[PDB]
DNA sequence: CGATCGATCGATCGATCGATCGATCGATCGATCGATCGATCG
């Protein structure tokens, strides 16, 4: 890990490996790989936090991939739960 | 060992408000037709 971090273009070697046989999207790349690094979370005694976790918004026309890169975060991310806007309940997401 | 209310969450229907659309009343300028007339030369 050590000898990787300090190469040449790391930051474009692990961008150009986000999700490899899809084309082109070069600006979802970088945001799918920026969130997956994600941030770092603050929390101030006596305030309020601070999230770290990086939000994305994949809006397009029909093609272009959008679900297959949510496939693809979903293997190669630890601890991903993958949902679906019809397929879910407001029980089935906050609690039973 | 059996009979009677209770709470929950998915599934279905439906009724209510709203998005969508064809129609008419009021208007008007684009296109045209004719009259007016000032200008030109035999
Ligand atoms: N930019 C792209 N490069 C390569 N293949 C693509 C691209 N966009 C779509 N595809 C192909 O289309 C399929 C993705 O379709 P889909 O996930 O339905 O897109 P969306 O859900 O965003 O409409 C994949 O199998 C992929 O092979």
């Amino acid at each position: 890990f050590r000898k990787i971090s300090r190469d040449r273009g790391i930051i474009d070697k692990i961008i150009s490996s986000m999700a490899p046989s899809i084309y082109g999207h070069r600006d979802i790349k970088t945001a799918v790989a920026c969130s997956l690094f994600g941030g770092v979370p603050k929390n101030v005694n006596g305030k309020h936090s601070i999230r770290g976790d990086i939000n994305v918004l994949l809006l397009g026309d029909p093609g272009t991939a959008k679900s297959q890169i949510l496939k693809y975060v979903e293997k190669t991310a630890h601890r991903a739960v993958f949902a679906t806007g019809q397929g879910a309940s407001a029980v089935g997401l906050t609690a039973s």
